[PDB]
């Protein structure tokens, strides 16, 4: 928060009634399991719990007051009563954002939101020479609760901000972009694999363009079939386009190449100038993500060497498609952190991109249909599937003849010890499968 707020100065702005003593808070929490001194607790209802049941707990941990939508009789701390706590949270987020005066960029899309966010954050942090001065959305806190929680983290040390906006329903981004009011808005794409109908998806992403600053820059994907609709909706605003295919885009990539790890490198071209960029990430889609981040960074005033350095400094998250090369010349992709069926299919797509022998190495997801569909999707796409775990017995069957189930990791590892250079191996499983032990044994 840019400054502590006083409950009695919010009755008007939140349409609230103060019950009990006045209080001043310098941060907010929506969770009794993660709150401490000086903080406002916000009581939300969900499918599993009701926040209003935890007032004793938050008072004991030092919360100064609770924002509630029903009065709790004889509460152990002051209450600020409103009709809808989701909307009061939204308003608090908007109010904090209006105190912040630095550059703010936002991005939406079907896929690549988080990655463009980390890329852009890396660029701005690299240019500033300090990580703490750039606020970015933590994890995936991007929905109608996540966004105002992120905006509430805006604080006196921040100089710029990078805000992820999720669009899984119509009107969600219309609401969150109005709280956020970015200077630059990015749409990565609409309608990518494994992610309301196509026209709804296009309309939902485009909502970002409505909250954009009046001469704010729109960053748009010239390859996307919805480009012309997004361009119209962007109305007057300055526009920067990116593309892997078109010479007239503002940001372009030439001469795409993988390094020995499999990570993508390219020549950046366009209006920021030309340079070679070596990412630490896999997949052609991450080149498009880099161009979108570069475009935004350029709109914000970052020079070329800041863009390049920021893109090259970004590392993958541990166990999230980390490509490495063993001393034996084996390519091992560590994706052992976690897995769900959708993430499995995204993994398989990455692996099928490689041209020599490909070995998919799987542990169980933490049921039968899903394993079944994962193995089937892999079939005809990678050279082999090695797996461990009883649910993974269903994947191997659906995969076919070069698929092998193993009794424990120990025999899986002995099999992989036999693979030669030019082979790519991808290792993935739920956290409970502990497939990082296989990674460690090879690397
Ligand atoms: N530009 C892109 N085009 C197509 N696929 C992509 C792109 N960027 C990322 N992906 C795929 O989507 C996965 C998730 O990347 P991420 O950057 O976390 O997307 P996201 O938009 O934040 N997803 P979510 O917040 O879960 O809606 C990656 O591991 C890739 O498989
Ligand atoms: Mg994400
Ligand atoms: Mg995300």
């Amino acid at each position: 928060m840019l400054e502590p707020l006083r409950l009695s100065q919010l009755t008007v702005a939140l349409d609230a009634r103060l019950i009990g003593e006045d209080a001043v808070f310098s941060a907010v929490s929506t969770d009794s399991r993660a709150i401490g001194p000086g903080e406002l607790f916000i009581a939300l209802s969900g499918p599993r719990f009701d926040g209003h049941d935890y007032l004793a707990e938050v008072a004991a941990k030092g919360a100064v007051a609770a924002l509630v939508e029903r009065e709790v009789a004889d509460a152990p701390l002051p209450q600020l009563l409103v009709r809808d706590t989701r909307a009061a949270l939204g308003r608090l987020g908007a109010l904090n954002r209006r105190k912040f005066t630095g550059p703010l960029a936002a991005m939406t899309g079907s896929s690549g939101k988080t990655t463009v966010k980390e890329m852009l954050a890396s660029i701005l942090r690299t240019q500033a020479g300090d990580a703490e001065s750039v606020l970015a959305t933590r994890g995936n806190l991007n929905n109608d609760l996540g966004v105002p929680l992120t905006l509430l983290q805006l604080a006196p040390q921040h100089r710029s901000a990078v805000i992820e906006l999720g669009a899984s329903r119509i009107g969600e981004i219309a609401y969150t972009v109005e709280l956020t009011r970015p200077h630059v808005a990015i749409i990565t794409n609409a309608g990518t694999a494994h992610v309301g109908g196509p026209e709804k998806i296009v309309e939902a992403k485009g909502e970002i363009l409505e909250g954009l600053a009046a001469d704010g820059t729109a960053v748009l994907n010239l390859d996307d079939k919805a480009f012309d609709t997004w361009k119209a909706r962007a109305s007057g605003r300055p526009l920067l386009t990116f593309s892997l295919d078109r010479p007239q885009a503002d940001f372009r990539a030439a001469d795409l190449q993988r390094d020995a790890r499999g990570c993508m490198g390219f020549r950046l071209q366009g209006v920021a100038g030309e340079a070679q960029v070596q990412l630490n990430l896999l997949g052609r889609h991450n080149v498009a993500n880099a161009l979108a981040a570069a475009a935004a960074a350029h709109a914000l005033g970052v020079p070329l060497d800041g863009i390049v350095a920021g893109l090259q400094a970004l590392q993958p998250v541990k166990g999230r498609a980390v490509a490495q090369l063993t001393a034996s010349g084996l390519r091992v992709i560590d994706d052992s952190y976690n897995a769900n069926p959708a993430s499995m299919l995204a993994a398989i797509d990455i692996l099928s991109g490689f041209s020599g022998r490909t070995v998919l190495v799987l542990g169980d997801m933490g049921a039968e249909q899903a394993h079944r569909e994962v193995g089937a999707y892999a079939a005809g796409k990678v050279s082999a599937l090695y797996a461990v775990g009883p649910l993974m017995a269903h994947a191997v069957q659906a995969f076919g003849a070069t698929g092998r189930h193993f009794a424990d990791q120990a025999s899986l590892i002995g099999a992989l010890a036999t693979e030669d250079p030019t082979t790519t191996i991808l290792i993935k499983g739920s956290r409970s499968a502990a497939m990082d032990k296989v990674v460690a044994a090879l690397c």
